[PDB]
C-alpha cells in the first residue's frame, strides 16, 4: 500500500528489537533512546540486505512508514542522531522519487556540518534531476539564506564528487530560465548564490558562458552587478591555473568588452561593482597589454564624473594601476615626461639614420605606450586638481597623487603647487 500511505501521509520493543500486523502495528506506534536504537537496527539491517541481496515490498513500506514518521518529527521540533542516521540510510540508495521529494522539501522548509552532509548525499539520484532543479527553483523563490547552501551543494557537484553531467543539467537550467525585475528579494539571493558560487566555484560556470549571454543583458542592477563579480572571479582563476586556454581566452575577450561596455552604465552601484573587478583582475600574473591599456584610457575619459562612490573608486583604480604599473622595465618607478621624450626622439632619428629592427621597434612601441600613459596621467591629474577645488573624496585621494608625484614627471612642482592650493 505504497499509494495509500503517500496519500495517507513497551510491547513493540519486545518484537522489534528480538509479520505484516505486528510491523502495521510497530508503525502505527512509532508515528527517544528506542527511536535511535530502532533507526541503527533499521540503518545496519538494509545495509546488510542491500550488501547481500519477494521481500522488497517490506522494505519498501517499512522505509516510506519510517521516512513519514521522520519528517513528521523533524517538522515538529537530540539533533545530531537523526542527521546521522539520515547519512547512514542515504549511503544504501516510483516510490524512491517521493521518498527524495519528502526528504528534501520538509528539510529545506526547515532550513550545520551534518546538515550539509545530508544535503550533499541526498543529490545520488540517477534521472531524477527535475526534481531536484524544481525544488532548487522553490529554494531560490521561497527562501534567501539557502542560496549560499546551494552554491556550495554545486560546488562539492564541481569538484568534490566530480558529477559533470548533473552539474551542466542545473547550470543549463539556471540560465534557460526565465526570470521577472518584479520579484521581491529574489534578485539579491539570485545575486548572491551566484557571486557564491563564482568565488567558490568557477570551472563550470564559466563552461556555459555561451549561453549566459541572455543573463548579461539582465535590466535588474543585482543580477548585472553578480555577473559582474562572477567574470571578475573567473578572470581571477583563469590567470591563476592559466591552462591558456584559447576557448577561455576569448571568452575573457568577450566578457572584457563587455565590461568595458558596462562601465558607463546608468547606475552607481553597477559602476562601482564593475570597478572592483577590474581592480581585482588589473593585479593578476599577466602582461594585458591592450587590455590595461584600454582600461587606462576608460579610466582617464570616465575621472571627471558626476557622482561621489564611483569617483573614488576610479581614484582608487588609479591607485592601483598607478602602484602595479608594466613600465619598471627600463628604470622603474619613474616616470619622467622628458627622459621617454629623449629616447623617443632618439629612437626616430635613428629610424632614417632584422632581429634588432625588431627589438627597436617593440622598444618604439613600448615608448609610445609610455607616452600615451604620461599625457592620460597629466590629463587626470589636471581635470581631478580643477575638480576637487564630500570630504571621503578629499581623504582619500591624498595617497593617489601622492604616489604619483612620487613618480618624477614634468608637473611635480605645478602639481604640488596645486595641491598646496587645494589644501585651503
Amino acid at each position: 500500500s505504497l499509494s495509500e500511505y503517500l496519500t495517507k501521509f513497551r510491547e513493540l520493543n519486545v518484537i522489534i528489537d528480538q509479520s505484516p500486523d505486528s510491523l502495521e502495528a510497530l508503525i502505527d506506534l512509532c508515528h527517544s533512546s528506542l527511536s535511535n536504537l530502532s533507526k541503527d537496527i533499521k540503518a545496519n539491517l538494509s545495509s546488510n540486505v542491500n550488501f547481500t541481496e519477494g521481500l522488497i515490498p517490506q522494505w519498501k513500506r517499512h522505509l516510506e512508514e519510517y521516512g513519514y514518521l521522520i519528517q513528521v518529527l523533524l517538522t515538529f521540533l537530540q539533533m545530531e542522531n537523526l542527521l546521522e542516521s539520515i547519512t547512514k540510510l542515504l549511503e544504501i540508495n516510483p516510490e524512491k522519487d517521493l521518498f527524495i521529494g519528502l526528504f528534501t522539501r520538509p528539510l529545506f522548509v526547515l532550513l550545520k556540518m551534518f546538515i550539509q552532509r545530508i544535503l550533499a548525499m541526498c543529490v545520488k539520484n540517477h534521472g531524477q534531476s527535475s526534481s531536484i532543479q524544481s525544488s532548487l527553483m522553490t529554494n531560490l523563490t521561497y527562501f534567501l539564506h539557502l542560496s549560499v547552501f546551494n552554491a556550495e551543494l554545486l560546488k562539492l557537484l564541481n569538484d568534490e564528487y566530480n558529477y559533470p553531467q548533473l552539474t551542466e543539467d542545473i547550470l543549463k537550467e539556471i540560465s534557460t530560465r526565465v526570470f521577472n525585475a518584479k520579484d521581491t528579494t529574489g534578485p539579491k539571493a539570485i545575486s548572491n548564490f551566484l557571486i557564491k558560487l563564482s568565488e567558490l566555484s568557477p570551472g563550470i560556470m564559466l563552461r556555459q558562458m555561451n549561453l549566459v549571454i541572455t543573463l548579461l543583458n539582465n535590466s535588474s542592477i543585482t543580477l548585472r552587478c553578480s555577473v559582474v563579480e562572477a567574470c571578475g572571479n573567473i578572470v581571477a582563476e583563469l590567470a591563476q591555473d592559466p591552462q591558456t586556454m584559447e576557448h577561455y581566452k576569448q571568452q575573457i575577450a568577450v566578457l572584457i568588452e563587455l565590461l568595458e561596455e558596462r562601465f558607463q552604465d546608468s547606475n552607481p552601484y553597477v559602476r562601482t561593482k564593475a570597478i572592483q573587478g577590474c581592480s581585482k583582475i588589473c593585479d593578476l600574473s599577466s602582461k594585458f597589454n591592450k587590455s590595461k591599456a584600454k582600461f587606462t584610457s576608460l579610466a582617464v575619459r570616465s575621472l571627471q564624473d558626476r557622482s561621489s562612490l564611483v569617483r573614488r573608486n576610479s581614484v582608487k583604480l588609479l591607485s592601483k594601476l598607478l602602484l602595479k604599473h608594466p613600465f619598471k622595465a627600463i628604470h622603474g618607478s619613474q616616470l619622467r615626461l622628458s627622459e621617454w621624450e629623449e629616447y623617443l626622439k632618439g629612437s626616430e632619428s635613428q629610424l632614417n639614420s632584422t632581429s634588432v629592427l625588431m627589438k627597436l621597434k617593440l622598444m618604439i612601441v613600448y615608448y609610445k605606450d609610455a607616452i600615451s600613459f604620461i599625457k592620460e596621467i597629466h590629463k587626470s591629474i589636471e581635470l581631478i586638481s580643477n575638480l576637487l577645488f564630500n570630504r571621503n573624496e578629499v581623504l582619500e585621494s591624498m595617497d593617489f597623487l601622492v604616489l604619483a608625484d612620487a613618480f618624477d614627471i614634468e608637473l611635480s612642482e605645478f602639481g604640488i603647487k596645486k595641491m598646496l592650493h587645494l589644501v585651503w
